[PDB]
């Protein structure tokens, strides 16, 4: 790219519990905890009861060191920077007897000039990590009150004082692992003349005819003299130059600001998943001095995103318009993928994006108790067409608002805005998760003096209604900012539901039936959710078979919701027969979570345009645990993930039965209108036998981006109460020529009320390396089948589906660990097997 040399400081690291003078080898980027685990100086933190056994670690201070060689030629480079991409969190950095930095913010990268401090030969870098606990005890003692951060699992709520991942202190799906370390990469760059400190591609306008861009560079020149240079930007697509521009300058010592306009005639637009291809241009900036001294590139998607948050007859809208088109959001809330962030590999990031894309998602919310994600996460979002909703890292509690605290926050906002603002995927910023709801509704006015309450409320505006929005206005001025999610709507106050986004915790916390999701509608569902135990092979990762009970000591470690296990059973009983075995209860809870949550995702699409988005709580897990996730910590799709895929299909046939009547909707998020369509339905008993005749509705159109009712029939005079216990509605949609575009199955009763016949799902298997093809068959309906394998992370073409009477079904299972002639264990469960 340029004449610079980059040296990665990622080997030869050692660490030491401070005070012990004992050093061991370490892995950087990494965490104190992993370094310990690696030397069997800690038990597996995720196993059994080990959570209390690992806590002493947050009480110690930790030291890291490494050495490296610098040559005489390297020392003669004009400039040399040490970059820390992340230090978790209070870290005194020493190089060659010099204090370079007293770091205090996990979310900020630090760029340090070090040429004057480096030595020909060996060079020594020592980092001292103060315990974030010990560091902040004096700060808490001075405070004279404990902030109400309930997810901070300690008597003293020290999380609020530290710019450090909130979930690291614990969360209602998480293990408390208050860790430290060089958590992102350390690099040394030897260079001449200058570096590009920032390259921002600012889009000025975009139409079908022309994109106009402004390339804004910040160049830090490190030499004393004036340096003539030419600044060049190359725009290319798939390896071919689309435009080139250049500018003559003379660079002065210190910072230089350079602006180059550029246009792309007839731009190829970036579109979200479902609406086209996520086209990314390559924008390359270079500083040329008679030598390319510095270069920086971004991949750039040309699109418009506008969040429309406007007064209207229903209250206040909250939706996304993408390239001019209202786009119904389909997605989920994302949390950190591990208790130990640097453990998450490229592959795990890649598979997670495959999981979102395969489930037809077009949006992910990076919720405010995690981190601002790494550059890879956003690159993946860009290339998968996944819009990103970015919370700032504040969740559930009020925070300090003193000048020093606000200076630290300003630093991280400026850092991460500039870091992330070139991503096509980045759709909006949100100041916090639920802090205004908390201050309004969670009873603080009874827990604090009126004086401290008032300081909390003034402290809110300082940060969320002034500092954060001004910073966005300055550094990302065409991106939407909202102070909090949910901004106004509260789940207990129906009057508020037509105003902005909702977190509807009526289901789950409010104990409301899944059917409440059909009546209790938001403008945009930014959270709603339901727990499940993960499958058996995940339980066996943390629990020995002795412990396989809901309420074992090992189980209950792994349940961070203290009302959780009881709600699951309560809800199961409403809709399913509760199984006697632990294994079968786990199976039915997967089915339960999946069926209830998809009924909600359907209600939200069905009720477009009133509702314009749904993001379920939650996508993923940071460790082996019972949670609201649709994908467990090992990558295994729960029922919910297959059900989200189906509920989010571009065209969906949605039968909805209420008041002893059936309605059928056709729901499209396609950009084209379908014409001359035929919906066809027939009632089929559980042995395979059609009941009555096929029902036809011809001449249907399905306009782009609409939900419409095309069929209603009362159940009375159609099916007896007995038929409803014994049959199902099969539904297909086809074009004029009879080509199937969609299908659905509908049951008229709750599963516990169905007369399921006893039955055997048989299968043939054809197994090769990396692959099994299974062919399944049952003469009678088999309800909600679970094809279970002991192979962690095995992927399925389908699972958690109804095997219909006498209808063969192909299922492909893939995994790098599938060996030809080591026959894959397969256990097939279905509802009827679960009770006798
Ligand atoms: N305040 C409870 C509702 N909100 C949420 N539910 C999740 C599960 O309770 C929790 O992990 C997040 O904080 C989220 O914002
Ligand atoms: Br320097
Ligand atoms: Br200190
Ligand atoms: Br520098
Ligand atoms: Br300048
Ligand atoms: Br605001
Ligand atoms: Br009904
Ligand atoms: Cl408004
Ligand atoms: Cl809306
Ligand atoms: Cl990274
Ligand atoms: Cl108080
Ligand atoms: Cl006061
Ligand atoms: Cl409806
Ligand atoms: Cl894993
Ligand atoms: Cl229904």
């Amino acid at each position: 790219n340029d004449t610079s040399e980059v040296m990665l400081l990622d080997t030869g690291w050692e660490f030491s519990q401070s005070g012990t003078e004992k050093w061991m080898p370490a892995t950087v980027p990494g965490t104190v905890h992993q370094d310990l685990i690696s030397h069997e100086l800690l038990p597996n933190p995720f196993y059994g009861m080990n959570e209390k056994k690992i806590q002493w670690v947050e009480n110690e201070d930790w030291e890291y060191r490494t050495s490296f060689i610098v040559s005489e030629e390297q020392l003669n480079r004009d400039g040399i920077q040490l970059i820390f991409e992340g230090l978790d969190t209070y870290a005194d950095v020493y190089l060659n007897g010099s204090l370079l930095l007293k770091a205090d913010n996990m979310f900020v990268g630090y760029t340090l000039p070090v040429k004057s401090v480096l030595r020909k030969g060996e060079n020594h870098l020592y980092i001292y990590f103060h315990s974030p606990i010990r560091q902040t005890l004096p700060q808490y003692a001075s405070n004279g009150f404990n902030y109400p951060a309930d997810n901070d699992h300690h008597e003293k709520h020290l999380s609020v004082f530290s710019r450090k991942a909130p979930y690291s202190y614990g969360w209602d799906w998480g293990i408390r692992m208050v860790t430290s370390g060089v958590w992102r990469p350390v690099t040394l760059r030897f260079y001449d003349i200058a570096t590009i400190s920032d390259y921002y591609v600012r889009q000025l306008s975009l139409t079908d005819e022309n994109a106009r861009l402004s390339n804004e560079l910040i160049v830090n020149q490190i030499v004393p003299q004036k340096i003539p240079a030419e600044v060049r930007v190359n725009v290319s697509l798939n390896g071919t130059t689309v435009t080139e521009v250049k500018q003559q300058v003379t660079l002065q010592p210190g910072i230089n600001h350079i602006t180059l306009p550029a246009e792309v005639t007839n731009p190829v637009r970036w579109m979200p998943n479902g609406w086209g291809t996520p086209t990314l241009y390559d924008f390359s900036a270079q500083i040329a001095c008679g030598r390319i001294v510095a270069e920086q590139s971004h991949r750039i998607g040309l699109r418009t995103i506008r969040v429309v948050n406007e007064k209207d007859k229903d209250g206040e809208s909250f939706y996304f318009e993408v390239n001019g088109i209202p786009m119904f959001a389909k997605g989920a809330n994302y949390i950190p993928q591990d208790a130990l962030l640097p453990n998450v590999t490229t592959e795990r990031y890649q598979t997670l994006f495959r999981d979102m894309k395969e489930a037809n998602m077009n949006m992910v919310r990076i919720w405010g108790g995690g981190t601002y994600e790494n550059n890879l996460f956003y690159d993946l979002a860009d290339e998968n067409g996944i819009l990103v909703w970015q919370d700032f890292m504040f969740a559930c509690t009020p925070y300090p608002s003193d000048p020093t605290f606000l200076k630290r926050v300003e630093a991280e906002a400026v850092y991460n805005i500039r870091r992330l603002r070139n991503h096509a995927s980045l759709a909006m910023w949100c100041g916090n998760n639920e802090i205004l709801e908390a201050l309004k509704y969670w009873g603080f006015e009874k827990k604090f003096t009126p004086e401290v309450y008032q300081g909390l409320m003034h402290g809110y505006d300082k940060l969320f209604r002034e500092l954060l929005p001004s910073t966005v206005k300055e550094f990302d001025s065409d991106r939407f900012y909202v102070h909090s999610s949910p901004y106004l709507a509260n789940w207990g106050r129906p009057e508020s539901w037509g105003t902005g986004d909702s977190h509807n915790w009526g289901v789950w916390y409010g104990k409301k039936p899944f059917e409440s999701l059909d009546t209790d509608l938001p403008r945009f569902m930014s959270e709603f959710g339901f727990q499940s135990f993960p499958e058996m092979k995940t339980i066996a990762a943390f629990a020995a078979p002795e412990d396989y009970q809901i309420e074992s000591e090992v189980m209950n470690a792994h349940q961070k919701s203290s009302i959780g296990n009881s709600l699951i059973r309560t809800y199961m009983e409403r809709d399913y027969i509760i199984p006697e075995s632990f294994e079968d209860f786990v199976y039915v809870g997967l089915v339960l979570q999946g069926q209830g949550m998809r009924h909600g995702l359907e209600a939200h699409r069905r009720n477009r345009p009133y509702c314009m988005g749904t993001l379920y709580w939650q996508l993923n897990d940071s460790w082996p645990v019972v949670s609201w996730s649709s994908i467990d910590y090992y990558g295994n799709w729960k029922a919910l993930h297959y059900q989200a895929k189906r509920a989010f299909a571009p065209v969906l046939i949605n039968p909805i039965q209420q008041n002893d009547s059936l309605s059928v909707y056709l729901i499209s998020d396609r950009l084209d209108t379908m014409e001359q369509m035929t919906l066809e339905m027939k009632v089929v008993d559980f042995d395979g036998k059609t009941l009555g005749k096929k029902i036809q509705v011809h001449s249907l159109e399905v306009p782009a981006n609409t939900s419409k009712c095309v069929y209603r029939a009362k159940l009375d005079g159609w099916l007896t109460p007995e038929d409803c216990r014994r049959s199902f509605l099969k539904l297909i949609l086809k074009d004029k020529s009879g080509h199937q575009v969609a299908e659905s199955v509908h049951f008229f009763r709750k599963t516990k009320d169905l007369q399921l016949p006893p039955t055997s799902v048989s299968y043939q298997m054809k197994q090769t390396d990396g692959k099994c093809e299974l062919t399944l068959f049952s003469s009678m309906l088999a309800k909600d089948i679970f094809i279970e394998t002991p192979l962690q992370g095995a992927r399925y073409s389908d699972n958690f589906f109804d095997l219909l009477p006498g209808e063969r079904k192909k299922v492909i299972i893939t995994s790098p660990r599938i060996k030809k002639g080591e026959e894959l264990p397969v256990n097939i469960k279905h509802i009827r097997e679960t009770y006798k």
